[PDB]
């Protein structure tokens, strides 16, 4: 049994800056990884475009992170999952991991009655991806799909513990806990931020999803399935942030949201 | 996001009957997917046997599935594993998973106290295969090795709920629950069978890692990964067992261990 120690980084892309709860995630789940993670705020959002080019955008922020060296892709946008996802794995050697799949996983496991809720903006509750994806593992599933509009905004501006927060979350949500659902999937990356205020609204007899979180759960298997493992004597020596956009508003969220400090953010081009 | 329905069977090899014990879970955690396996019960055990052998034996019973239409390969035992299994992986176009770093995995993530065990076969324990892979991924921990040379024999017999059973496992764990373990890994496919009383005599404050069970586990995500899914409307329509050895007593020990009733076993030549 031949096991590699490969210390290149594992890489994240997102339109956003959403996709740092995964890589916030990553760095508790996945100790002694190297990461890379890109945002492309100078385009953000992807979901109003048209497919041509949203795959131009998330090819161009694959293309940066494979020329810096991953080993490994993790695509962290809904609508880049979505759209360009299947394009991007068939073409790359390395492995490439979406959001979407994990999480629906964990929700077919952890659910009992089988009422099913997921949340998160309106442009992916629309697209019914994961209703679709939820039932094409079981068809029996009672699944309720809620746009919940202002939260991204909320925890954008670092105001995900602030009375507004507590009350657009508890009025948006309102309708969603007379259902009976016992597990609730939190689809969109910005969401975890706003946790502790969903399970209160929600109850204790409901189990949240974190889709970001079951993805990182993926590439831990994922890295002992290619050979792909760094080694804890290497540890995490790297992790370096990317972004098209203000590399001052990027650290000021993702040092707010990361709490550990001071992080590296480098403003680039695509 | 094409998701393709594909019913094709998942195969499982085995140089014994231990590997049935994976089965079980496969049926248990993927009740939609269709099920081969072949046990070379006819030159059981490879333990033994020199690489050269382990290999050409796993590849023919690797041949025969393929062959026989599968989509994915799971080795359910530890000699082919750790010796055949990165030749076969490297070769084959489909996906093929081992049983040991599925185990690993989940040890390290379920322990606290860093203090975690692994019973198997004197062949396995002296392999030193779990201890490596165990201390590959958290250095610190400290890993208690310890062979159970007659369990094999007791659930093979159909007796792993008799009085001679318990005393068995009591006496041969009783150096184990002296080195605050917290966490213990069931080293070989045979001893689920016997995971009531190894519960009993470890304590409750034990929690057992069944790495066939996180073989399965490990299963269900590369379904997902490489769009190899089965449908809920299709469901398990296939399960059959080849054995190379008598059928007869393959049945009696396959029927006794699933106990679901009749299976569909058929003697083959390799």
């Amino acid at each position: 049994m031949i096991r590699l120690t490969d210390n290149r980084p594992i890489g994240f892309i997102d339109s956003g800056v959403g996709g740092l709860t995964v890589v916030k995630e990553a760095l508790k789940q996945l100790p002694n990884e190297n990461i890379l993670f890109v945002g492309d705020t100078a385009r953000c959002p992807y979901g109003p475009r048209p497919a041509e080019q949203v795959i131009q955008y998330t090819w161009e922020m694959t293309d940066y992170l494979v020329e810096q060296g991953i080993k490994m892709l993790v695509i962290a946008c809904n609508t880049a999952t979505a759209v360009a996802l299947e394009e991007i794995k068939a073409a790359l050697s390395i492995p490439v991991i979406g959001v979407i799949l994990p999480g629906t996983r964990a929700a077919v496991k952890k659910t009992q009655n089988k009422q099913v809720g997921i949340i998160g903006t309106i442009g992916t509750v629309k697209s019914q991806a994961y209703e679709k994806a939820l039932k094409e593992k079981v068809p029996e599933l009672t699944v309720t799909s809620l746009a919940c509009p202002k939260f991204v905004s909320v925890v954008e501006s670092n105001e995900y513990h602030s009375s507004v927060a507590k009350k657009i979350v508890a009025e948006t949500l309102a309708p969603l806990t007379t259902k009976k659902i016992d597990t609730l999937i939190l689809g969109c990356t910005h969401y975890p931020l706003l946790r502790p205020i969903i399970q209160n609204v929600m109850g204790e007899n409901v189990q949240l999803i974190d889709s970001g979180a079951e993805t990182v759960g993926e590439v831990s298997m994922l890295l002992d399935y290619f050979n792909l493992s760094n080694s804890p004597q290497n540890g995490r020596t790297l992790c370096q942030f990317y972004t098209t956009g203000s590399a001052k508003l990027f650290e000021e969220i993702a040092e707010d949201w990361l709490g550990i400090g001071h992080l590296n953010v480098e403003h680039i081009e695509l």
